[PDB]
């Protein structure tokens, strides 16, 4: 799982 | 921004 | 599963 | 933008 | 499964 | 824009 | 399967 | 511009 | 199944 | 402009 | 900026 | 298990 | 900056 | 277990 | 600064 | 355990 | 400044 | 065990 | 070969 | 509706 | 092979 | 409605 | 293969 | 929704 | 393999 | 949601 | 191989 | 929510 | 393997 | 809440 | 191995 | 709270 | 090895 | 609180 | 090996 | 409080 928020 | 990998 | 939003 | 990949 | 909304 | 490809 | 809109 | 191919 | 409206 | 193969 | 994985 | 925010 | 890895 | 918060 | 390690 | 506070 | 090992 | 306190 | 649009 | 059964 | 778009 | 099976 | 978009 | 199968 | 996304 | 089974 | 995200 | 089973 | 995150 | 089982 | 952060 | 079992 | 921090 | 058993 | 500081 | 058995 690899999540990213900017 | 906003991704996802499962 | 492979998910943006931007 | 909104993209999904299953 | 492949979608895009732009 | 709008596409599918299933 | 495969659609696009414009 | 609407199109679909099944 | 080909359709394309413009 | 309309047009559908089958 | 907010990421994980796992 | 590897997390970030800024 | 808040960062934690297990 | 490793963490940092600045 | 504030950080831990086990 | 290594912790450290400043 | 406040530290600890064990 | 190791401990400082400044 | 079984197809049909409507 | 599209729809092909071979 | 069966496929359905609506 | 997206459906394929094979 | 069994697949399904909504 | 967005599923798959194999 | 089974996948979903929702 | 995101899910995999393998 | 198990994995979820909410 | 992050959960991975192997 | 079985690991978790919230 | 972060845990591994190994 | 059998590891824990809250 | 952080704990370690080996 | 057992070890907690809290 | 910091505890270690070996 | 059996240690604690609080 | 710091204790230590060997």
């Amino acid at each position: 799982i690899a999540t990213l928020y900017v």
